[PDB]
Formats: structure tokens, sequence, C-alpha cells
């Protein structure tokens, strides 16, 4: 009756153990300070929480594991348990016996209740949810990291304050004096009797103590007083200071890494540098600006997506985007199916923002170009509305383009080299000779239309 | 009546909730902490500052929105309200009821003052402002973010302060003890009846305890005393510990990507360990360092990150800068606009340095340069200076046109900012254009008779 | 006798003055501070430890050593000790003489246990073995430097407190009040007179000085008390201020360049920008997103990191990876070993995750593919299963050589390590090998029979 | 009498008043604190110092200025005066005046001695030369930085204490007692009297509440009492907190900035991370490993400094360093001056690490080759001794190359790539001929040497 990881009815099960694990992990503290065994109502809850992560641990050797290296989904019921009796299980195990009752049984001795400190380890599920709710992208990285770190502090302090506490009533009642919390005299209010005061004030002040230290404030109203609170407060602060530096480092790692918008900062600013040394006047400056900002952000994600990911994938998703219009484009009409799919999937994508200057003339075009959507004013002369192509008169005819580009409006451009051209009808000569007999047709308007026909038979000497 | 964001006047107006939003975010910590209600003379000011923001929503439907994702102007008085509706509308709303004047006629309700606490978000606008200066870079980055720093700091070491002060108001006069104020003992100065000492040293001492919580100096003079500052003090504490953190990553960001002393000790890191590596002469470091000095001291070290702009819009730039200097040059006299234009279109810029020797008497110069700025002067092996290079002049013409070494070693006595062309590139305009070639000769001829 | 660096008996010989320094940068804070003279019992402890290190700069001579500029070992027994004389000499040899001996004759000077403390350079030894241990990565990096964070601040405070309660110690019996530990209150416990109290807690306390001043903490119950202990302090404390930004700088180093989950946040930040952009199928994102998820779970994140090693040893990689699964192929039975070689260079590295339709009956197919591990189920569309692709088999062949469309939809059923191969990558191997190409051919005819 | 800023003489004089600029920043605040008034002896070492920047701000009119946008070295005299009237003449001069002789003379007023705080100013003499010590590229950076913030906390924290103590004294003896010294009861020395005990003491305990204030320790030992105390409490506490976040943002800043070492770590872990993934076997491993590691490290900086530099110099530098062996190599031997200087001025580095395969068969050469050192085993055939070259096979022939290169120690190589070739010889014919005739001699030796004849004659095609 193996079961996948990903089943919703499973999915659920790990969310209420989860629930389960932030009991634990806030409530075995408090077993392990003012609470010397559960009284008479603890038990319930407590044992009730022991048979659910029991059932958890039995319910473990039917969850359907899967290796990183391997990426392999296994089924193997047999199999499954490999990894668990060698991970987690010998320290599960001391987790879910019912250490609180064991511990009325043997005397009442307090060295069984030590061992209790394993439960501490319920929260590294927490934690595990926290890696999951990284992984998962949907929710700000900021929110969660501060939330992460707010619940990795709000732990520790709680901890520590529950084991603080603790260290003050390992003395008997006699020796209070010698305690952090028998001596005590915050203001007027003397914690004369302290394991007499209720349980909310004495709780609170040992949480008191926590974050006061840990921020590294430390007032000092609060402090050791004994060498058993000294030694614990040489734990707790040089661990906190490590979680310190690591809150720190990841709150600086969080805005360091967070530079999209600071590459914003860094062009702008060495932009800004250059003319702190030149004041140079603005018209031009800004309208370069604009273009170059734009053109560079667009280009340069492009690139970045259009890099990873096996081909296939990028083969599917270039046809999706931009086979429609390069079937019936005017420079691209009359081809086959594997003519038009084998240009597409090698086509890179350079857009060109509205009034964006593309070329000029004496610029030889070993580029071929196809405008995807908008409308092109080829100021040199021609317009090319959504759906149309340009640059093939330097390709042939080897001539430099006497057209200056210029943009309309949202001019997306789609580059594809010359010796890529010339790439694609070598493989398919047959349907190589059907787009130049379509490029011999009624198109044949000027230089780089007209003369078209006379350079088009350039190709037909090196096909026949 | 719609009104566009850029209107003169009511950006000058938002400035005037501004100025009344800082004072209303410095004085909402006072009203909740040391006044149990304003009493006689500043009800003036709280009324008239109640109606600055209830003005304010009453004309946030008056002004025009733009949309960031479509980047077009929306002035339609109906698709305004939904962006408004939905993200403040009632934290605003909320902040314009007089909350004082409930309070005094609805029995004096302590639980009623809290409400008054959601005025703290009209702190929210003058950080929108800082994020505005930030927009806007003109300023220093490192001035405008400290400035920024230290407010979210002033601001809650301000509004902690007159926070902590409340807490200890909460207890009846009769248990003072057990109160962070009322068990002071500083040196012989004790905080005994807290409520009858002046406000002023209330605040002060108030402060005191917030800025050494803050700062995580934590003297200890002040600490909670009870249950409720005990409380407080742990969320104060923890609130610093994730905002200190942010005011050190900032301060680390700037520094990290500052332009200065940090990146040019690399550039002499690599090349330095190469001319030992190229066992170069010793001469051959003082002028590559004299060029570094000559590029570091003035710092200028951006070419290819100025080259980052497209040359087809660096001509632009070029024809701003350097076509007028090539126009008034007397070898380019009568020269079409199209050969003067693509000449200036491969111009580069370059600096040397006073008594370095830009070329040799009898050398191969295969470079072109024009004066802009400076003096040179055109010396001639004793050494003769056989011509003063005034700005808007042109040396080494003879060698390129002529292939004739130069007679002449030029040497810089004053730094000069000097245009350069190379060979090549005058030969390919040359070609295209042969009426400009011939009467660049004739130029020549006449210019050097 | 000159022993090699890597020498087995010697790497552990310097293990044996590493474990012998460790015990001795832990002990001469102790002699400086609690200890007015070893009395009898680890004399002979002081003994062996001045003399484990008198033997090691004795044997110094006799290593071998390296010099990084020339990256030539030398085994010369007369170049060795010019650095050795002009590094550190003075300080190793006077930290083997007898400090504890000499003061226990001249008069008991309290003056000489000051030389003592130059000891306190056999760290120097310990945070060697860390910048070692950091060369050779092997383990964790985050583990190391918080190890070795939690050394420089396990040294200095062990040291600033032995070093602190020796201050104490230098006022006589009768000053004990103008101390930082003879006028401690701490509770019910007095420490009135602190020299008779057990050592054990007179260090504890000591040491929790050092820890809360260390860490900024600062509780206030220890404290300066006298000119002597006030100098210190400030100097202790401005030593750990500059200290304790290199820990916090150093531990920010590791999370900025560590390779976790800030990383991949970013690549879908801009894609997922993209599809929306280019207004893709919904379809479309759960594949993506899938080979994403099964790039990302995986963290199978390198390719270009892996394509920074050149192709001229690449291939080298490829032929140990690629080639022998190339090699039992039915369809290169036979083939000459150049050709199979060629082929395995040109090839490539996907993963497929099952129940994807990696082709399509009747679609036109220009890639080849070869099992490595995993299973994968040729279906014929009812859907068929037609064959089972074990590891070791090929699949797609027919396509690419034959110009004919897929005839089954081949599914993956179980993921698998696909190699891949393209079409003109397979033409121009063909072409050079013609013999091959038609072995291929019956190979292939005879394989599908 | 103008005289050069980098002048020895005026050098050692700005040296000289730094020290005198030392002397006035730690003992200036000595003169703000316990000191109302010099009694005897400190006159004629104030007025030394004081006429010391009195006759220096004298000698500034003369001292040649130069403006950082121009670069210009202005001999001019009175063009001098432009920017120094305008920068910190108002503020030296205020620094100049012997205000404690004015305070003596109007009464021993109290209001004057505040406006002696300007003369802090002067700190700023030594942070200038701590920047122009880290503009000095001899000594390390993190010694200089860590020295700067050395000395910016000493003078920090010494300024913080005689001004306390300052706030200290501004009440009555009589009122000692609400002061933060007045009330101190350190152990069992009372700081009773303070205005009469000895001044190294009451000066120590003042530089102690600043440097336990500035590092965020706080003992609370020694604490503000009044509201004055209080208020710079404010200020200290806050300053130090801007100045901790740039200590701390520096020393980081140091540590991430400095990755030289930290892309040597990249690299390795990049690929541990790889090995993690697969555990390689790490013979190959390593061996391409080291190659592409050094060979990386050295191609990637030779980039970074043949990319700097004007034209001029780097022209000049190839021509110490390229031009003695390509003069007379075997493939270019017999050339002319001019010849020989185009191709080195635009020769690329592309060094060979010993036992480094750099090309094999069937690779187009696009790229000639010349070994500056070391020798060559082209083991597809032939040994290139240092001062050798090769590659010309795929450049004229077309036939891509059938040598598989492999280094023996030590290749240099210089990358040329065909289409540079054939640029250099369109420009000097007249050489290109020489050279290709030079080519037809004696080297007939193979299909690279002797068929190089038959496809010589291809450039004398094109430039007959
Ligand atoms: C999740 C929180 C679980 C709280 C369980 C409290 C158990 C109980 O009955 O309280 C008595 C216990 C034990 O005292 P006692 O009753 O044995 O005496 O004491 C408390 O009241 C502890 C309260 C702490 C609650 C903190 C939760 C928020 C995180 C900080
Ligand atoms: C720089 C060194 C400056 C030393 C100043 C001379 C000392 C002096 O004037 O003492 C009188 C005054 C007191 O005068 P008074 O107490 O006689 O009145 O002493 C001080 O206030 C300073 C004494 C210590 C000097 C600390 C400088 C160390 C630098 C770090």
């Amino acid at each position: 009756s193996i079961v996948h990881p990903d089943n919703r009815w499973y999915k659920a099960w790990t969310m209420f153990i989860l629930i389960w694990a932030l009991y634990s992990s806030f409530f075995t503290p408090l077993e392990f300070g003012f609470f010397r065994g559960l009284p008479e109502n603890l038990f319930i809850l407590d044992i009730a929480g022991q048979i659910a992560f029991l059932v958890d641990i039995v319910l473990t050797f039917f969850v359907a594991y899967r290796d990183s290296r391997t990426y392999r989904m296994i089924y193997k019921r047999s199999s499954i348990a490999l990894r668990y009796l060698k991970s987690t299980f010998i320290i599960d195990l001391l987790a879910c016996m019912p250490w609180d009752i064991i511990y009325k049984a043997a005397g009442e001795k307090e060295e069984v209740r030590y061992l209790l400190l394993i439960r501490l380890y319920r929260v590294h599920r927490v934690i595990l949810f926290f890696h999951k709710m990284e992984k998962d992208i949907r929710i700000n990285y900021l929110f969660t990291r501060i939330v992460k770190l707010i619940f990795v502090e709000l732990y520790c302090t709680h901890t520590a304050a529950c084991i603080f506490y603790y260290l003050a009533t390992t003395l008997p009642a006699s020796q209070e004096g010698y305690t952090w919390i028998g001596s005590l005299k915050l203001g007027d209010y003397s914690y004369s009797k302290f394991r007499e005061i209720d349980p909310w004030t004495r709780y609170t002040t040992s949480m008191y103590f926590a974050v006061v230290t840990m921020a590294t404030v430390g007032y000092g109203d609060i402090h050791a007083v004994n060498m058993r609170e000294m030694i614990f407060a040489m734990v707790y602060i040089s661990f906190n200071m490590i979680l310190g530096a690591y809150l720190i480092g990841n709150m600086t790692a969080l805005i360091v890494k967070g530079s999209k918008t600071e590459r914003f900062r860094d062009k702008m600013a060495d932009i800004m540098r250059y003319m702190n040394r030149n004041k140079l006047g603005r018209n031009i400056r800004g309208q370069i600006t604009g273009h170059l900002r734009l053109q560079y952000e667009s280009s340069y994600t492009e690139a970045a997506v259009l890099q990873d990911i096996p081909v296939s994938i990028r083969a599917k998703i270039a046809q999706t985007l931009y086979l429609p219009y390069i079937e019936k484009v005017p420079l691209f009409r009359g081809c086959s199916s594997e003519f038009i799919n084998q240009i597409v999937i090698r086509l890179h994508e350079e857009f060109f923002l509205p009034g964006e200057v593309i070329m000029e003339q004496g610029s030889v075009v070993d580029q071929l170009y196809f405008v995807c959507h908008g409308v092109l004013e080829e100021i040199g002369v021609a317009v090319l509305q959504p759906d149309h192509s340009f640059g093939e008169i330097s390709i042939l005819c080897n001539i430099p383009q006497p057209y200056t580009v210029r943009v309309a409006e949202l001019c997306r451009i789609l580059r594809l080299d010359k010796q890529s051209f010339m790439n694609i009808l070598e493989i398919f000569f047959h349907d190589g000779r059907r787009i130049l007999n379509n490029l011999l047709e009624g198109k044949e308007s000027n230089v780089r239309i007209k003369q078209l026909e006379s350079d088009i038979t350039f190709h037909i000497s090196k096909q026949e």
C-alpha cells in the first residue's frame, strides 16, 4: 500500500503532523521547566501527540522516497526503509516514548527528564517546511526570510527561557538566594519565593532574560548568579552571537543579492558619476538613457531565459510564439513545414524600442531581421507593419545596407545571422529553391527588392 | 477636475501634507503617551491636522494616477478610486476622525485612545518621499540613505519612548514601585513621583531608555520592571534586531557598490603583476603608472561604461561633443557636413600629461589628432619650438597623408584634451568623398605655406 | 636528512605539535593569571611542553620548504634557514625557554612572568592548520569557518579572562575593594576574599566577564573598578570591535556566495515575467516549471559552469562518461574507435520527467538519443507499447537516417538519463567515415528485423 | 614665488603641519575639558601651533592648485586663491585665533570656549592623509583600512570622553551629586570629589565610558545621570551606530571585494558541487582542473590589462615585448619595419600551459599563432622551439588544420585572426609581396609548408 509523497492525503497528514510538531516545539521546554511531571490533564494531550508521531513513524515505510541524485520515484516498499532507518529513525523513536510516564515510574528521578530534550528535535519539522516554503516561488523572499528568523529566534529565546528557569529550580528552596530569580529585586517587586509566584510571571521574567541577552542589550537587572547559570550564559551568549551574525549576514545577503534594482542603480549612477564629471547637457542625454536602459533590460533577460532549458522545449515555445507570423511574413512566404520550423528554433530575439535606431547606411547587415510586431520606418524608404521582414539586402548582394532603420513603435525584431540563413538553405535545398522562386515573384520593388532577383540566382548556383 | 501629478500646485500641496505628516508622526506618540487628552491650547492644531488629511482624502479623487504596468496615464474619474478603496481607504479615513474628541465625550474611556495608534501610519507619507527622493538620484546616495536610516530610528526611538512612558502611567499612582520610571535612582535624583516631575526630563529619560535599547548598548539604569513593560521590551528589542540588520545591510550595500579607492587597487593589482612577468623596462613603469595616475587621480575610470550606450546614439553624443571642434579647424575649411560628420563618429578621446613625448622626430605616425583644449608646442630637433599649437589646431597631418616621417618632436607643455583619428578610418572617408580629399590637400598646402 | 613536507611521519609529527600547541595555547593564559608559578605536579608537563617546541625548532632545519613564487621544491640544507631566521626565529626560540624556572630562581620577580605572554603566539600553529583546512576544501565551508570563528573567540575570551583575573591579583589582599572581582555581590554570594574562593568558580566568574563583554551584552555585574582594569577593558573592548566585525564579515561572505535558494528565485523571476509578456499557453507553464522543478529540486543548476572547462578536455570528460555507454549499443556494433570517439564528443546531457511525451507519432525528429540509465516504453498509437527501452538502447534512429516520421509515441514511464546527438553532428561524422555509416545501416536492418 | 604641490620641500611642510595637526586633534578636546585656560606652560606650545597654521594659511596662495576636471597644473598665483577662500578659508581662520587668550581677556566667560570646538576640524588634515595613503598602492588595503577605523574611533571616543567630563563639570561643586562622575561608586573607590582627584583618573574613567558605549557593550557602571549627559548620550550612541554600521560595512566590503581568491573559491567549489552530485573519478578531473584554472587566470588578466590605456602605450609595450622574436621568427622572416610594427600592436596574447592541447585535427585555424617562448610538439609532426610560429595552413589553403597542437612546456602563443592577417597585407602590399617571396623560399617541408607555396600565390592574385 505504498503512497506517493505528492499525494494530497499524505500532504495533508504532513501538515497535520506539523501542527503537532509546532505544539511539541513550544511545549516540550515547558515540560523540562515549570512542570516536574504532567499533573492530570496534559497526559491525554501528550499521549495523543505521541501516538500521532508513533503512527507517523509507522506511516513512513509506505511513503515513496526519491533520491536527489537519481531523481527516481521509487515504488518499492521494502527499499523505502533503507533511508529512514539511517537518517532520523533513531532520533525519532526516542521522541515518541512517554518519557514523562517513565519519569513518574522510576522514582521521579530527575536524570530521565534530561533526556526529554531529544523532543526538541521536532522543531526541525517546521524548519523543513520553511525550506519548502522558501522553495515555493509564490511568496516574497523577504517575507519568508524575516518570518524564518523571527521563528528561529522566537524558538531560541523560548527554549533558553524554559531552561534558565530550570537552572534556578535545580537548587533547593533553602538556597534560592544563590539563583538568578530568587535574588531578583526588580523595582519594589521582590521575587523572594519564586517557586510559588504565578507561573506566568516566572516565565515572562525568564523570557525577558533570554530576549535582552539575545539582542546583546543586557540591562543587567536579570543576570547569572551561580556557576550553572554562568555556564549556560556562556553557551547562550556565544550561540546567539553565531546566530546574530547569521541573521545579520542573511539580512545583508538579501539586500546585496537583490540587485536587479541595484543594476538600475549601477547604470543610472555611473552615468551620474560621468555627469558629476561633466554636467553634460541633458536632452540627448536622457533620450539615449531611456533607449539604452529599456533595450538592455529586454535583450539581457531574453538571452538569460532563451539560454537555459533543454532544446526541445525552446523549439516548442519558439514555435508557439515565432512561427505564426513567420509562416506568412512578406520575406518568408510560401515555404514548407520543416523549413519554417528549422529557422524559428534558432532565431535570436533582438527587441528594439519605439524610436530606436537599429542600423544606418553603410552597415553590412549579416543578421536577418523580422518585425514580429509594431510598425517600422526605414528612413534612409520602406515602412514595415507588424508581420514584416527586412535586412536581406546585405546578405546576398553583399553591399552594405543603405537603409537607416528607425522604429515607429514596439518593433519586435528577431535576429538571424547571415551564416545561419545560408545554413538553413543547404539542409533543405528543395525548399530553399521554393522560397527563392517565391522570392523571384512580384516583390521586385527597389534595389533591395528588385535587384534581389539578380542576386537570388547566386544561391541557385550554390544549390544547383 | 482631474489634476496631473506633475502639477506644480499639487506637488507643493503634497509637501503641505508632508510637513503636517512630519508634525503628526512625531506628535501622535506624544498624544498616546504623556497626554491623557489635549487640554486647551493645541486643540486648534489638532482639529486643523485632522482636516488636513481629511481634505487630502477628499481630493485624492481629483488626482491623476498612472499605472506602472501599462505605463499609461489615466485621467478617468471612475477607475481612479478602485485602487484607493482597496489599498488604504480605511486607514486614511480613520486617521482623520478626531479621536481626541470622541475620547473626551465617551466617558473618557482609556481603550478609546488605543485607536489613535493607527495615526502612526502617517509616517508612511514621509517614507514615501524618501523613496521618491531615492528615485530621483540627484543628491549623493550616501547622504539620502543615512538620512533615511537616521529616520526609521529617530521615529522608532521617539515612538518607542512615548509608548514606553505610557506603560508606566498605566499603573495607579500608589503602585509607582512596579514601574520602569517610578523606581529610578539615577545618582542623587530619585524618580519617586514621576508624574509630578516636569514632562521635559520625563521624555528625555524615557528616550534615554529607547536609544540605549535601540543601539543594543543597554546600560541598565532603566529596564522593564513589570509584566507589561517586560513583554513590550522583548517586542521592541526583537523589532530592532531585524531593523538593525536592515540598517547595516543598507550601509554595506552602499560601500560594496561605491565607486571609490576599492576598485583602482585591483587595476594595479594585475598590471603590476604583469610587467614583472613581462620583464619590461623601468621607464615603461613610469609612463603607464603616470597615465594611470593621470587616469586615477582625476578618476577618469569610465570609457567602456560610456561605450555601453550604442554607437547608433554615441554618434549623436560625438556630434554634440566633437563636431563643433572639427568645423573650425582650418584643414577642413569648406568640407561638407556629411564628410565632417563621419570623421566625428570615428573620433576617440585621450589625455596626455605635459612633458611627455607624443611623437618622435623621424618616426612613423599612423594617427590623426586635433586640439580641443590646451596648448601644444611643435618642437624640432638643439630643440627648437617650430610652432605653437593653440586650441583648434591640427597636427600629424603630414605623416598620414604624405607618408613622410614627422620632422618635429611635438612635446606636451600643458595637459591637452586631444581627439584621435586613425589612418584606415581616414582613408575610408577619403575614398567616399574624393572631392573633400582634394580640398583637404589644398587646405593643407594653403595652411602650411 | 632533508624531510619532505608530504611525509606521513612528518605530517603526523606536526599534529603532535598541534595537539601540544592547543594545550599550550589554553594553558599559557592560565599560567600568566591564576598561577604565580606551577608548584609541583604539572612541572613535568611544563618541561615536556617547552622541549616539544624546542625539538621542533631543532628539526625545522631538517624540513623541506617550497617557494610559492617559483613553485619549485627546495631540498637545500643552507638556503632553508634564511626564511626561518628572518620570519619567526626569536619568537619561537623564546617560547621554549622555561620562563617558569627562571622566575622561580631570579628572586621570584613579577616582571619576569610578563615575557611568558609571548607564548600566546603558539595559537598561530592552530590557526595555520585552520588555514590549511581551508585550503583543502573537503569539508563543508560553512562548518570550518564557524569552527574558526569559534576559535579566535574561544581563545580570545579565555585569554582575556585569565589576563583580567591577573589584573585583580596585582593589588594586595587589603585592597580587594578596588578590584573587579573583590567587590562582587552576585546575589547572596559575596566575593569578599576572592583569592580564598575555589579557582574553579573564579575562572568561570572571570570568563563570565569575558563573554558578556566580547558579545557586547555587558550585563553590568562585573566591570572595571580600577585604573588598570579600566585601561585594559577599553583595549579588550576595542579589540573585539574590529574582531567582531571580522566575524560577521566572514559569516555574510559565506551567505552571499552560498549556492542556495537565493539564486533559483532569480531564475523564476525573469522567466515568469516573460511568458506573461509572451502570452504563451498555460500548458507551456506546466512543462517549463516541471523541468525547472526537475532542475531545481535536484539542484541540477550547472551546465555552463561545467562548460567552463575547455572542449579540449571536456572530450576527455565525455569519453570518461559517455564512451562506455556508446560502445555496447547494438547500432554501433563493430564501429571503429575514432568514429565512436567523435560521436561522444558531440553528445549532450538532458533529463526527462516520467509521463512526458518526448516525441509524437508522425512528427519530424532531428535528434538522436541513447539510453544510459532508466527504462523507456515505445508506445504506438489505442496506445500499444511496441517496445521497451532498457538501458543501453537506441531510439529515434529511423527518423534521422531514413527521413521518415516517427510511428511510435515513446513516453517516459521512469526518469531516464538520456544522451543526445544532433542531426548535422551525425551527418558530418557519417561523411568522414563512409564505411562506418554503411555498417550502421546494416546494424539497423539486423537490429530491427 | 609659486611652488609646485609636488615639490619635496612643500611635501615635507605638509607632513610637518600634519604632526602639528595630529597634536591639535588630540589636544584641543583636552582644552575644552579639564583645562579652563592654559595655566602657564601650554601657552608657548599652543601659540607655536597657531603661528604654524597662521604661516600655513599664508603659504597657501602660492601653492599651485590643480582642478580635478581640467587636470591642468596652474602656475597663476592670483588664480590660486579662488578655490581656497571658498573651500576651507573661513573654517581655518577661526582655528588660528588664540581663543584661549581672548577667553582669558573676556572675563573668563565660558561661552567663548564653546567656539574652540572649531579646532576639532584639524583632524580632517590627517584623514586626507589616510585618503592619500589609501591612494598610494604600496601598502596593503587591509592594513590602511584597519588603521583608519582604529584612528577614526580612537579620535571619536577620545573627543567623546573630553566632552563628557565637561558635561559633569558644567555643574557646580555643590550639585556634583547629579553628575555621571560625582555619583560614581566603582567598587570601593568613591569618585566623591571628582574635581580634585588626579587628572589621569578622571580622564581614563571618561575614556572608559566612551569606549564601552561605542562598542555597544554598556556595562552601566558609568552612565548618564543628568539631562545634559542624557542628551549627549543621545547623540553619541546614535552617532556610534552610524559609524558602527560604517565600520561593519567597510569590513565586509573588503571581504566581499577581495574575491580574486574568492574567484578561485568559485571555480573549485562549483566543480565541487558538480562532484558532490557525481563523485567523478578524479584523475582526468584534476588534470583538466589544473589546465583550465591556470590558462583561465592568465588569459583573463591579460585581456583586462591589454584592454585599457591609450593605444600608443599598448603599441610601445607590445613592441618592447613581442617585436624581438617576431622580427626573425621562422614564419615571419625578412620583413620590413612598418610590417612587423603593424602586426604586433594588434596581436592578442593567448598563453597555453605546459601539456595543454591547443587545437586538434579538423579545426579551421582562423587565428594565426606564434610561439614566443617554450617548445611545442604538434603530435597530429612539427616541433616548435621558442621563437617559432604556426597555424597558417588553414588561413590560406582553407583546409582545416590536421595538426593536434600539444605543448611541451611554457608555450607562449600570440593570437592573430586570419581576418587580421589579410588586413595587414593589403595596407602594405609592397612588404606583403616580400614576406610571401621569403615564404616561397626554402621552407617547403610538407603540406603546411610545401603546399604553402601553391596557396601563397593566392594572395599574389589578391595583391596584383
